[PDB]
């Protein structure tokens, strides 16, 4: 039912080698795993997030956002990045977007508990 | 059990007067409603995200994050905001935040996709 | 002279206790010096920014920005923070910021090269 | 003079078009102009910055950043851009940024008042 069910759902790749596999549902929701080629991090993470289901139709891109925690049946790096972007289709489809990765931290850490970024995910690996 | 599954599970009050009611489930899970008390939103919009459920014992805040797209079955404002924070417990219990807002735009205009604010939710108003 | 020139002017001072010396010149300019009291600084270090001197007349805040880089002739941090923010003055004048630190990197570590942050900046603290 | 200071004085352009003539002095200041090829901004607007005029050796790249407020002669934006970011030499030299725009607003809507972004600037022009 979702305008863009069909082309987000599927195998992402971004410019540092991570590998993004998401089914978006038609009620909006986004779900799948993550694995990110740097940092603490090894094989696959949960992912949640959300999708603009019923998208403008000016030739407007698609919003979304999707959360990663950093715990799994391998590590726990005490931190959760959130991307924010948007699904743009065609020939080259593409999710562009900014990401907030923030640790855990003590009050007196607080000011250095977040990184801002952005990646850029295709359907073949860059 | 998430070792702040208790804590973080209930309703949470940021400082324009959101309203974000949210359930940690024992596996990292964060799912339930967001009203924005400003914006093009109207009643409650579906979230859904992550925390750490197995954080550090050392006095540290729990990492999580999660996401609002901005439609429901009343209102489509044609984008999404991710928050990103850890949650602080005690009698000041406090979820810290950053966030990002993208809309949908043209490939032309995407450079003003995106707004960047921060949010601290509490549980009072 | 600048609108805000006389109310930007001066000493202020941030939520984590450093210290921002500012002059607001007619043409734009800002000039002075900053004091960091976390992180890997120490002293005084030269910042330079701009700010808008004919802001809006309907109650808005004045658009700035100024950037800070951390190093001074005792310390060399290999990093800069640009402050992103609006004056809003009145009796509890404030600055209202957001911030990006950058960090000199490798271009494997890149992708951690940045934080943000928001600095509240007041005349009294 | 800085290490970089002449590898960072120049003409430089970002993804969008927009033109950054930037001057970097031996004591860390960048000084120049800006010209956006977009928003609500009509030729050159001043930009003063600071640079790492003594980096590290190690091939981590410089650390800079630079403020333009949008207030010329033609237009007032009310607002201001800040970028941050690291110059990166030799072959290809690039300076990739985030950057933060931040518009003056009421109090009941400085929750909208920030945009943020990425512009990365070569001196070849697209
Ligand atoms: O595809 C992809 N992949 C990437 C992008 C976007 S997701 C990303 C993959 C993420 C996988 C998890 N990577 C771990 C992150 C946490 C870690 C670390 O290096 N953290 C940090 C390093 C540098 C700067 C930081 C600033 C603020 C906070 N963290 C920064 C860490 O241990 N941090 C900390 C530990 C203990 C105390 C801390 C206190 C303050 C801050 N950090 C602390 C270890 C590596 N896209
Ligand atoms: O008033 C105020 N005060 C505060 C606010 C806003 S300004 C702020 C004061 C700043 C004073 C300078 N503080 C130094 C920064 C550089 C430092 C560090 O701790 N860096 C980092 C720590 C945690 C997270 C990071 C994420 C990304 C990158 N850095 C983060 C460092 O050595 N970084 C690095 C060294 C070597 C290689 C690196 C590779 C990647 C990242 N960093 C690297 C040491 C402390 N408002
Ligand atoms: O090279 C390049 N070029 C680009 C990049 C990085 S710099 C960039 C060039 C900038 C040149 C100036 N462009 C003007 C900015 C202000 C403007 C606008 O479109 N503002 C905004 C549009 C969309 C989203 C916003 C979110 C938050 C705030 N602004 C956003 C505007 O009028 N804003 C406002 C007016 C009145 C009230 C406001 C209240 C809140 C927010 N904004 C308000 C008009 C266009 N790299
Ligand atoms: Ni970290
Ligand atoms: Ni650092
Ligand atoms: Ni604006």
């Amino acid at each position: 039912m979702g305008r863009d069910q069909a082309g987000i759902t599927g195998t992402w790749y971004n410019q540092l080698g991570s590998t993004f596999i998401v089914t978006a549902g038609a009620d909006g929701a986004l779900t799948g795993t993550y694995e990110s080629a740097v940092g603490n991090a090894e094989s696959r993470y949960v992912l949640t997030g959300r999708y603009d289901s019923a998208p403008a139709t000016d030739g407007s891109g698609t919003a979304l956002g999707w959360t990663v925690a950093w715990k799994n049946n391998y590590r726990n790096a005490h931190s959760a990045t959130t991307w924010s972007g948007q699904y743009v289709g065609g020939a080259e489809a593409r999710i562009n977007t900014q990401w907030l990765l923030t640790s855990g931290t003590t009050e007196a850490n607080a000011w250095k508990s977040t990184l801002v970024g952005h990646d850029t995910f295709t359907k073949v690996k860059p």
